[PDB]
């Protein structure tokens, strides 16, 4: 068993509705104005072929921008140089308010989420996972806590490997509707997380995008919403942003957390924002200025052993869901694979979104070209 | 073989892309753009508990509306008066631009696409359905013509019962992604209207939930477009609404056109207001004077044999995927399970929009409530 979970609605039984269900009553009443959380769906357009390419100021010091965008399969950037837009391209097909897959960037809002409960004194990263999820008892989140897993600080059975048909990734995306379910696979993301072991080691930066599911959990332990909830009301309800984030969710309703969400550019602009804004979003304080320092501060650098990261960036490390250069300006970013970037540059006060589709999930030569592309238009921006 | 489908997006294979491959090029362009389409998917909101009534002039007419409303499950009720709204109630937890499912309403809306292909000559009524979708040869749709398919009068083995768990409207459901698939199902729901039988007879009017699926099909086939883009174009494009609309669709990116749209009251109410106004809306026109008078006249009398209906409305008949009450209004409706209508009131030139979700999908108990309530209202409009 995994244990209590937010009720879908209010009053819902557990795992309730189902595929199903979703029609009968009471479910149908919720069920009725949200179907897209149950059934693939598709937008009906209320509006009646070109990329837009407004790059602007930064042209004249990187003329080749345009190609090079192209060249790693960009479908929106933008860059955000205090509170102006001061760089966009979107390509052919894709609006600019349109939404896009942040893989991985989700992680990086997932980790504001579980801040703001940590400022609010509800969660305690030196207390271990058990203290706030006892389910996970006997997985290899006994015993770790829970700013290890914030961290990617603990050793794990998980082969995260996004090509491999027989990889853990590939369990995970099927206990949680991202790929056809087997039988024998676990029901939902919960019981997936629960199946997890490990040697028992800690300390050393794995990568394991179970951690962050396992945040969302304790997320809706301590605060009794649904991730999906949570993440709004913690997070982007605060942002003033232009449309509602989307994040898929498995069977029971559990967001996808550690890849799910999806919004626009712009829109994830107002995240970095609030990040060199020292937490503060218009809506209200999202984290503490404490939380951001500690994220721009950088991880533990001796447990950053991941070969390739270091080899672009020497002296970076990872905490709380977001990866960190150690560069000469201190670039830090959420990432995800196929070449998503929530990059923030606090010594020019920007933030650079780049959202795009490589080909491959991730690779040394989409790695050099993407960071790249985000040091350049970096530097670019430097007072001269 | 069902033949050729619109591709999901442009140089597609069929089928494609699928859960299992949205992540591999080339669909993963696509697909990280439109991933609600693939996995269900929840709002997280951009917005940081009591029911609005906005009732106003009826109210004195009509006292006791509200509680009326509540006693039939009304999630959004909305009526607009020429151009005006003058009356508006939406339910606690229901906001005014949620979006609601219209169940078989969307019918009424794949009709008018219908109606749209007709003016501009590439769609003949008076053709067999396998002018346009051969592959329904040596099916129930053998030899009816597409008129028949739009009044729904044509003889068919298909029991829409919709809580017998064993009924074909549940196969249906299944083909489609709107109940869990089993061994030995269709695989979409193109394949499940070739299943169809009847024993050859037409003229007689009987609902049948495939029929308007059929029509949607021959859509796809005269534009090239998938049913979903040719909604847009053709109608919700054209209303100047406040919001998309979406659509549910199957494994192979079909919309659910029977059943499977929603949006929001006060835009729905911009169909009905282009019915009204002879078939232009906003953004240009969407059907013909011709067409919209022929919804308006009703189809023949004797084809409407449905007691149920009949007992309510007399000389009651069905046309275009439109109900005609035959009323002394000349009442005509969209109608949906569970309590939806788009209800046109021509004396008045008045549009009722109701979305509700009466536990049940539908009974002469919610039904004799629900043509009351939108009687009395429409009445209440009348010149004093
Ligand atoms: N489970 C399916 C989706 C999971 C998303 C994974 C993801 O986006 N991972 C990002 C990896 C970034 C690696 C950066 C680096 O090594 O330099
Ligand atoms: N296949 C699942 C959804 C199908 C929707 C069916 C629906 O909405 N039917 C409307 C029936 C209206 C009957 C009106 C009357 O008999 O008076």
């Amino acid at each position: 068993s995994t244990g209590q979970h937010p009720a879908r609605y209010p009053g819902a039984a557990a795992g309730e509705p189902t595929l199903d269900s979703w029609q009968e009553p009471p479910h149908n009443r919720w069920a009725f104005a949200h179907l897209g959380e149950m059934v693939p769906s598709a937008a009906v357009s209320r509006r009646p072929g070109h990329a837009l390419a407004r790059l602007g100021a930064i042209a004249a010091q990187l003329p080749d921008l345009e190609q090079r965008l192209e060249q790693t399969y960009t479908d929106a950037f933008l860059v955000l140089r205090g509170t102006e837009v001061v760089a966009e391209y979107y390509r052919a097909g894709f609006a600019p308010d349109d939404r896009h897959l942040l893989m991985a960037v989700s992680k990086s809002l997932c980790g504001t989420v579980v801040g703001a409960l940590v400022d609010e004194g509800r969660i305690d990263p030196a207390q271990p996972v058990t203290e706030y999820v006892p389910e996970l008892a006997g997985s290899v989140y006994d015993g770790p806590s829970v700013l290890q897993v914030l961290d990617m600080q603990i050793s794990i059975d998980y082969n995260e490997d996004y090509v491999d048909p027989a990889s853990e990734v590939q369990t995970h995306g099927r206990s949680a509707g991202w790929r056809t379910r087997r039988h024998g696979d676990p029901a939902d993301t919960y019981e997936f997380l629960t199946t997890l072991r490990g040697d028992g080691s800690t300390g050393e930066f794995q990568y394991c995008s179970a951690n962050t599911d396992v945040l969302a959990w304790i997320v809706e332990r301590v605060t009794g919403l649904r991730y999906v909830e949570a993440l709004s009301t913690y997070l982007w309800a605060k942002l003033d942003a232009d449309r509602d984030a989307t994040i898929t969710v498995d069977t029971t309703g559990f967001g996808f957390a550690h890849g799910g969400v999806s919004c626009t550019a712009r829109d994830l602009a107002r995240v970095g924002r609030m990040m060199l804004d020292g937490g503060v979003a218009p809506g209200g304080r999202v984290v503490s200025e404490d939380w951001v320092r500690r994220v721009l501060a950088g991880g533990s650098h001796e447990a950053m052993t991941d070969k390739g990261f270091t080899n672009t960036f020497p002296d970076g490390s990872y905490t709380r869901q977001w990866w960190c250069t150690g560069n000469e300006r201190g670039n830090v970013s959420g990432i995800g694979i196929h070449g998503q970037n929530l990059w923030l540059d606090p010594l020019t006060d920007s933030v650079i979104v780049k959202l795009s589709s490589w080909p491959d999930p991730y690779t040394e030569h989409w790695h050099r070209l993407q960071n790249g592309i985000l040091l350049d238009v970096s530097r670019a921006l430097d007072a001269v």
